[PDB]
C-alpha cells in the first residue's frame, strides 16, 4: 500500500494547495506519481507541456515524486504502476459527495485501488485552481497563490 | 510521518464503517492508535469502558493496532506520541466542513499535526454511529452495521 | 404500493409544510397512516399525547387518512401494515443526506420499504418545526405556520 | 393525481439508477410516461435516436410506460396529457436545493403540476449519467452502471 | 465605507430577486454601482447593451444608482472608485463557499474591500438568472420573475 | 436603515469571529446593538450574565457599540429599536440555508427587519464558539481564538 501513490490532476495551473498535498503525500509514500492529465472535456487555460513543467519545476526539491503525461483510465494507470492509493486533495469549496463517488467509481473499475484525502494548510484552504485561473484571467496578481519559481511562466500565456 | 497514526473518535459505538478506516489506515502506518475519547459533552449512549472494550475487541485481529481511551485535548495526546497524522473516515453524510474546522483547530493547538481521510467499503458508505444508536435504542436489529465481536454488548447495554 | 402509505414523523408540533405533504401524498394513496413516533430521545416540547391529538384534529377533513403513535421501529411498523412505501417532506433546511442514509437504513430493516418524497408548497418551504418551537418558546405569534385546529394547544403548553 | 406520471430525462445514457426510477413510478401510476429531452445546451454523449431505443430497450418490461421525444416546456407537456405529477430522482450527488428550484418553477408556470422524487436501490445510489459517460468516455467498463440489454449500444457510439 | 458600494453581475436577465439587493443595498449607501460583467468565459443570452438597458429601465426610480459597462478585475474597479464595499446577494440555491472564496480572493487583491450580502424577498428566494433563462430559452411565461418595464425587451431576444 | 443595527447572537462565549462583524458592521451603522439571548434552550456554557460582561468588555474600544441581553424574540426587539436591520455573520461551518429561514422567519415576525451577513477576516473563517467551548470543556489553549479581555474569565468558568 505504502510503496507508491499517485496525485492526478488537471494542475491547471499548479497552486501553493497542489504543493502542500504533494508534500505531505510524497512524506507517506516511498513513490508519488503525479499524473498530470489532458482534460480536453476541460479546455484547460495552460498546454499539456507548460502544466508539465510548472509541476516538473515546482517539484524539484522532492526526490521521490516524478512527473507523468497521462490521458486514459485513471483505474489502469494504478493497475500498470501496481498502485493501490489514489491521493486527491479536500478543500471548502470541494464537492465532497462528487469526490467520494469518483473514489467508488474508481474502486469499481480496481478493487485494489483505494483513495486518500490531504488538506492543504489553512493559508492555502480558499485556494483552487478555477480562483487562479480567474485572476490570472482578469490580469490579476496570483504571485500569492501559486509557486515562485512557476510565477514567470503562468503570467505570459 | 509513517511511524504512527492516531484514529480519534467517540465510537458509540464502533460500527463496521470504522473497522474498513481501521483496516485500511492501519497498512500504512507501522502503528495506529485507535483513541476514544471520553465526549463528556455529547451524552455517549455507552461508558467510556464499554466503548473502549468494545473496539478493543473488534480490532484484536489487527496486529499494529493498539486502543486507547482518553479525557485530554486530542492535539495534546498526539504530541505525547511523536504523532503528525490524525486519521479519519468520510462518509455520505459526514459534515465534510466541520471536518476541515476541526482538522485546522488540531494543527493550530499542534503545528504538526496534520490530518488524513480514508474511506469506508461502499457498502458501509451509508452507517453512522447514530442510526446506529436509534436501532439499538428502539430495540432493532444492528447486526448488519457493526461487528459480531461487539454485538454481544451493545443488544444488551 | 398503491393500497396504504406510512407518512412518519416526530410531529413536534405539526406545522402547515406537513399538512401539504398529508394532503398531496394522501391522493397517492388509497390510505394514508401518519405515525407519530415517542422520540423519547430528541427531547419532544409536545407529548406523544399531546402530538397525536394535534394531527389527529389537523387532519380530521381529510376521510382516507389515519393518526397512529408509535414506540417502535419504523420498519417494523410498516410490515404490520403490509406497507411497501415511506412518505416523506422535502424542504430548504432538509438534511438531504440524512435522508437518504435513513431511507437505506430503513431498507436494510424491511427489505420490501421503499421512502418517497413530496415538496410543501413553495410559501410554506421554508417552515420547520425546528423554527416553530424556538418562537412557541419565546412566547411569539406561530399561528402562520401551523393549523389553527391545533393552536388552542400549542399557544398554551 | 395517481393515473398518469412524467418522467423526464436526457437519459445519456440510461442507467440502472435510472431503471429502478421508472421501475418504482410505473407501480405507483396507472401510466409512466418518459420523456426524453434534446438537452442541446448540454451536447449529450449520445444522440436522441440512440437514446430513446436504448429506454425503449432498457423498459420493454415495463407494460404501462410509454417513451417519447420531447423539445419543450415540461409544464405545458404535462398540461397536454393532463398530468398533475413530475417525476424525479434523488441521488447522493443530486443539487437538492436545484431539485425543489425546479419543482417550484414548474408549479409556477402549470398549478396543477406537482413534483414527486424516488430513490435508486443503494447499490445504485452513487450512480450519476456524468460517472457511466466518463468511464465511456475513458474506454472503461461501464457493464456493472447500465442495464445489459444496452451495453451493446452505448459501448460502441 | 458607507459612501459607495458595487454590485456587480452579468444581470443575464435582471431578476425581481436582482432589484429586491438593488433596493435594499442603495438604502445603505450614498451611492450603488451596479457594474454589468461582459462574462464572455459564461457565453450570455442578453448582450451587454440589452442588459445594461434592462437594468437602466428596471432602476430609474433610484436616484443614488449608476449603471456602468465592466469587463476588467473588480479589486482595481472598487480601489478606482475608492470603494471599500462589494455587494453580493444570497439566496437558496447559492454556493455559500464560493461566495465566501470569492470575498477572501477580492480582499486578498484589495486589503480595503469588504464584501457584504443581501437577501431577495421571500417570494424571490427560488428566482436565479439560470431559471429565468430556462424559462425564456423553453418559451415560458418569465413574467412573474422580471421586473414588468423589462419583459417587452427579455421576450423577443 | 442606517440609523441602527442590531447583531442578534447567544456569543457563548464572544470569539475573534465575532469581533471582525461587530468591526466591520459598526462602521455601516450609526448604532450597532449587539444583542445577547438567554437562549435558555440550548444549554450556554456561560451565563446570560457572563456573555454580556464578556462581549461588553470585548466591544469598550468600539464607541458607536452597545451591548444588551434580551429574554425574548429578537423581531420584537428590533421592532422596539426601530430596527430594520438584522447583522450576522458568514463562515465556513454556517448553516447557510438555516441562516436563510432565520432570516424570513425574522421577517414575517416582523415585516419590516432584513437581514444583513458580513464575513470575519480569513484568519478567523475557520473559528465557531462551538469549536472554542470543546477546546474549554477539555481545558486547552483557547487564547488564540477570543478576545484576550474575556480570557481572564473563560479560562477559569
Ligand atoms: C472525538 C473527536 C475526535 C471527534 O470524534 P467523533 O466525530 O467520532 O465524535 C473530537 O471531538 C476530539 O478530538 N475530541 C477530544 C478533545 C479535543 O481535542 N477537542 C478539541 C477539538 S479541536
Ligand atoms: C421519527 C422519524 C420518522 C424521523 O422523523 P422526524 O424527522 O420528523 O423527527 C425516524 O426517527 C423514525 O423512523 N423513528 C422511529 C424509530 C426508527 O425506526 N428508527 C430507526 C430509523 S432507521
Ligand atoms: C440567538 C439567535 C440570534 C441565533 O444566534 P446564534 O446562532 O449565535 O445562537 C436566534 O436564536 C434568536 O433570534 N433568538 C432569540 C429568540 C428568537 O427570536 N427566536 C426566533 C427566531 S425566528
Amino acid at each position: 500500500m505504502q510503496k507508491i501513490g499517485i496525485y492526478p490532476g488537471t494542475f491547471d495551473p499548479v497552486t501553493n494547495g497542489h504543493i502542500d498535498i504533494i508534500h505531505r503525500s510524497s512524506e507517506l509514500f516511498e513513490k508519488l506519481i503525479v499524473a498530470v492529465a489532458h482534460s480536453s472535456a476541460k479546455n484547460p487555460m495552460f498546454s499539456l507541456d507548460e502544466r508539465l513543467k510548472m509541476i516538473q519545476l515546482a517539484t524539484k526539491s522532492f526526490k521521490n515524486v516524478e512527473c507523468v503525461a497521462f490521458e486514459g483510465l485513471l483505474a489502469n494507470l494504478a493497475k500498470e504502476y501496481h498502485c493501490k492509493v489514489l491521493v486527491r486533495g479536500l478543500r471548502v469549496v470541494s464537492d465532497f459527495e462528487y469526490e467520494l463517488q469518483m473514489g467508488y467509481a474508481n474502486k469499481s473499475l480496481n478493487h485494489e485501488l483505494e483513495t486518500l484525502y490531504f488538506m492543504p494548510t489553512l493559508q492555502n484552504a480558499f485556494i483552487s485552481s478555477s480562483i487562479v485561473r480567474s485572476i490570472i484571467a482578469h490580469k490579476g496578481d496570483a504571485s500569492h497563490l501559486v509557486p515562485k519559481e512557476i510565477y514567470p511562466l503562468i503570467s505570459k500565456a
